[PDB]
């Protein structure tokens, strides 16, 4: 199974603070295409962007890697589909998928702000069988 | 109806249990403009509509169509994210005209109940011009009506 994990990090209110969201158990035939949603509190943590991690082979990253944020819901939605339409641009190893960065509100509680798991959609290799996965929660602890 | 925005609008379909239906998912006053990118969530039962696939519409010019447009369904949150980011960069495959953004193909589960089953707005992220800048929108509701 592949495990993915959204950091938790420390930050003081008022910090921009990166959060890592790791894959570890990559198979051989590499990751084609992955989407899920994981959920956040928006009156502690504001989505300033949410990078293309060392994972992302694509030349033009933004072109398999792509997410959108929805504060209403609370939600943020991960999508990734190799773009080279081979499965040239699958990921092939374990490491950083993408880097949340986020704003922590000035007036933010200390404690853990979690970004949980919500839903998996796809997670596919490059012969587009699905693979079994495994999420873990993260977050920001503030302090 | 406000006319200086961009209504979307999912359609109202009539449809028997057990009966794989098309419901288009419709732009109207769109800018000549052009919009360059859109993004949102409609919620929808999943225990009475199992959705097969979400093809891109009349209105998606890419002759790659999934490079420039993606939807992502969780059946288990019931929503739908509808996703559309010209891929040429330059604003070439922009949606500029009124028409079919995109069509649900789904399945009237077998045992499913009499009455309109409900594809609801839920949030909409950006919905922008050539320029990038925001528009105004209107999104209605859809659905089934199953009898």
């Amino acid at each position: 199974a592949v495990r993915i994990k959204v950091d938790t990090v420390n930050a003081k209110p008022g910090d921009t603070v990166r959060i890592p969201v790791r894959f570890s158990g990559i198979p051989s035939k590499g990751i084609a295409n992955c989407d899920f949603v994981y959920s956040y509190d928006p009156n502690v943590l504001e989505i300033i962007e949410i990078e293309p991690g060392e994972l992302i082979v694509d030349p033009n990253p933004t072109k398999s890697f792509d997410t959108a944020v929805y504060p209403d819901r609370k939600m943020i939605v991960f999508l990734f589909a190799e773009d080279s339409g081979t499965g040239a641009y699958a990921i092939t190893e374990d490491g950083v998928f993408a880097t949340i960065v986020a704003k922590v509100k000035s007036g933010a509680p200390n404690g853990l702000s979690v970004i949980k798991f919500v839903e998996v959609g796809g997670f596919a290799n490059n012969d587009l069988v699905e693979q079994k996965t495994q999420f873990f929660d993260g977050g920001v602890n503030v302090g």
